[PDB]
């Protein structure tokens, strides 16, 4: 048994779909944001306790914590707009709008220096090839220092992870392409086809040797970083880990999610990984043509449609939020 359940517990402040929650830097906090646009931080270490809230009358899509001022939030609009939220005065101190009618913000990612963040503002959404952009901003005075070219055409980027050093950006586009950028440089290292259909999420690996990816065509790939476009591993993923995610009644009314949030999450070491299902987290052990599913979390009445997985105090948390807008909290010790 890789780990033990020591809890579970439910987060129940939400009353709409989750689109996504991250645990902070610290691993003390969860900023969590439901499609309502009502944004909650919460602790739950000792206990679950809310200590901000706030409905947006934008519309909200994206969410980032900083790395080295652990109380500051990044939102991302619906309006073209950016948003940095001070969680301990409980107040906006940035508002700053994006050029052009891109005003969908899908991604931020802040480098692990917390000298830079980057976004990905798109044009709203009418085929899968909407046009997108991809913008690099500084910290110290919160202004753009540039665009990235995207090649072939200007795309939508899904999804955004930093590696370690910051050094390296990868991210997947809705064209189902993966471009690694080289941020010393600010230039495309790297790309490739990864998926038939959009890239939902991407990561890299504890070593740094791989790429992980996940996409709308069911399909979990772990990609060479060396060798451009080589996969490593391919998983066919049971369809609920990607949805689209369905909540129905007997009315005829049923609400319908596209992946927005991560839908992927790993242990401290990147030897595990949290995936979605109808019912809750389902974790794998990474290394069988079948994949090996060794823990399913449970205890959720409606799918989930994003994860996380934060480790502090030799400690880890396992985040999975569904369409009831239930946010279970499961605790797992090695
Ligand atoms: C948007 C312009 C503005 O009004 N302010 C006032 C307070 C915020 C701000 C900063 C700033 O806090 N910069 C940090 C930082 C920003 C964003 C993240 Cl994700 C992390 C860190 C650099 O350490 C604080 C700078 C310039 C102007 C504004």
């Amino acid at each position: 048994q890789p780990f033990i359940v020591l809890g579970q517990e439910e987060y129940g402040e939400h009353h709409s779909s989750i689109m996504h929650c991250r645990v902070d830097c610290s691993g003390r906090r969860v900023a969590s944001l439901d499609v309502d646009g009502v944004i909650k931080v919460w602790s739950f270490n000792p206990i679950m306790q809310t200590k901000a809230s706030s409905i947006s009358k934008s519309p909200l899509l994206s969410l980032e914590w900083a790395t080295k001022r652990d109380r500051l939030l990044l939102l991302g609009s619906g309006v073209g707009t950016v948003r940095l939220y001070d969680t301990e005065a409980k107040k906006n101190l940035c508002e700053i709008n994006i050029n052009d009618n891109m005003p969908r913000i899908l991604s931020l990612a802040c480098s692990p220096n917390g000298a830079s963040f980057v976004c990905s503002a798109a044009a709203p959404s009418l085929t899968s090839q909407v046009p997108g952009r991809l913008l690099l901003w500084d910290t110290k005075t919160m202004k753009q220092q540039l665009q990235f070219s995207l090649d072939p055409e200007p795309i939508a980027i899904n999804c955004t992870a930093f590696n370690h050093n910051g050094n390296l950006l990868v991210t997947g586009a809705a064209d189902g392409v993966i471009r690694l950028f080289d941020m010393q440089q600010h230039e495309c290292a790297m790309s490739w086809r990864a998926h038939y259909g959009e890239v939902y999420s991407v990561e890299f690996s504890y070593d740094e040797n791989t790429v992980y990816s996940i996409g709308e065509d069911g399909k979990f790939i772990q990609w060479n970083i060396h060798k451009s476009g080589l996969k490593v591993s391919e998983y066919s993923l049971p369809s609920d880990a990607t949805g689209p995610f369905v909540l129905s009644g007997y009315s005829g009314y049923k609400q319908v999610q596209v992946p927005r949030g991560r839908l992927f999450a790993f242990d401290s070491e990147g030897n595990y990984m949290l995936t979605c299902s109808a019912t809750g987290g389902v974790i794998y052990k990474l290394g069988e043509k079948v994949l090996e599913s060794c823990l399913s979390l449970g205890g959720h009445r409606a799918p989930v449609v994003t994860v996380d997985w934060s480790t502090a105090m030799d400690c880890g948390t396992c985040l999975t939020a569904s369409m009831d807008g239930k946010i279970k909290l499961t605790t797992l010790l090695a």
